[PDB]
């Protein structure tokens, strides 16, 4: 009855290609000296780290303009000052980017060849910064195929630049990923050309500073979490990588609905319309539940179908994950659908205390008592829906919000 999937859709695609070029990062750069893959893979986790400050301009830009949108008003001042949040935020990762990731390895050479890597990109984080605002911006505003095509572009720059600088040695992957991050922000900067007080940067910072502190205490949640399966062989811990990479493709569909819930809930808030609102995230809810079933599903039903293409015992314990991950996608549905739409009711702060009950207490604690009694099932078990629970039960949350704002 609605057009949802004219929002997500186009976000699971820039998250394909997020995802996609991740992926390609890894062959581009594995072909000579395959020690070098540890500047890569160590980079990411404090990439990771480090990108956790994405949603301090990331989440105050996409909900304050959509909610904006919504109510018909004005954009431009926070278009304006979520770019200017983001670069002030790159004005210290500028300088302290460079020597804290070359410290951070401590958890002579194994590290040193992340410096030349890592270095072009340290130059030019303060123009990535803002095209992380532009991400938030079309993505608030409903034009969500624009992002599409510059990432379709940045994503071919970059491997065109990529395999271009590589095949520079290692220094030229962190170049062909600078080099397309500041194109596509010449393209968003051109495309400015065709389509403001304090008080309104101090609540940005309000809406980020418990959507950063969301992604960035997640990195300690899950850096344990794969620490709890090394006692468990190479057999194992071969089969995550053979699990995650199967199931963060899968995890997009969430991302994506999640931030079309973002702005649609956003929005329809600043419209004073609840009758917009409660029916999309319910129905994106029941629509998404019946999409990720179908994927879930077919993780169960086709457990080597589907591990086979990197994989007999590595096919044997990588099936006991998709097929276990498979029961928690219906929730992971019920998941991004609710921690996401409050995002866009200006309650960040709640998803905040969301991810960190329902990691810890739940999927971390239980493992380690339970592990340390115990096998890869028990973590994996209580991982999967054991957790979703937490992301399920908690459109009460949802339901006693709504239900006492009217």
């Amino acid at each position: 009855i609605k057009k949802v999937v004219k929002l997500s859709i186009p976000i699971i695609v820039v998250n394909l290609l997020y995802t996609v070029e991740n992926m390609i990062s890894m062959i581009l750069v594995s072909s000579i000296s395959p020690s070098a893959v540890a500047a890569t893979g160590f980079s990411l986790s404090l990439l990771w780290f480090i990108y956790s400050l994405m949603a301090l301009s990331y989440s105050g830009t996409n909900i304050l303009i959509a909610q904006f949108v919504g109510a018909k008003k004005d954009p431009s001042p926070i278009l304006i000052n979520g770019l200017f949040l983001s670069f002030l935020i790159s004005l210290p990762l500028f300088f302290y980017g460079k020597d804290f990731v070359l410290f951070l390895m401590k958890v002579e050479t194994v590290r040193s060849l992340a410096k030349e890597y890592l270095t072009p990109i340290f130059w030019f984080i303060p123009i990535g910064f803002l095209t992380n605002t532009f991400y938030g911006a079309y993505n608030g505003a409903g034009d969500t195929k624009t992002p599409m095509k510059v990432a379709i572009i940045m994503n071919l720059t970059h491997i065109g630049t990529a395999y271009t600088l590589i095949n520079l040695g290692v220094e030229g992957a962190g170049w062909g990923i600078a080099i397309s991050e500041i194109l596509a922000f010449f393209i968003y900067t051109f495309l400015l050309i065709f389509f403001l007080e304090p008080k309104l940067l101090f609540k940005m910072v309000r809406l980020g500073t418990p959507t950063a502190l969301e992604r960035a205490i997640t990195t300690l949640s899950f850096n344990v979490f794969v620490g709890f399966l090394a006692k468990f062989g190479d057999k194992v811990l071969a089969a995550h990588q053979i699990g995650l990479r199967i199931e963060s493709i899968s995890f997009m569909i969430g991302f994506g609905v999640m931030i079309a819930s973002t702005t649609l809930a956003g929005q329809n808030y600043g419209a004073r319309n609840y009758r917009g609102m409660v029916h999309a995230v319910n129905t994106s809810a029941h629509f998404t539940a019946l999409v990720m079933s179908l994927t879930g599903l077919i993780l169960i039903l086709f457990p080597h179908y589907l591990v086979y293409p990197f994989s007999p015992e590595v096919i044997e314990w990588a099936s006991y994950y998709l097929q276990i991950v498979g029961i928690s996608q219906p929730a992971m549905a019920y998941a991004s659908i609710y921690s996401g739409a409050l995002k866009g009711m200006g309650k960040t702060h709640i998803p905040l205390f969301v991810n960190i009950s329902s990691f810890w207490l739940f999927r971390i604690i239980p493992s380690y008592f339970l592990l340390k009694v115990i096998s890869p099932l028990v973590p994996w078990g209580f991982m999967t829906f054991e957790t979703a629970v937490r992301a399920l039960f908690y459109y009460t949350v949802f339901k006693k919000v709504v239900g006492k704002l009217l």
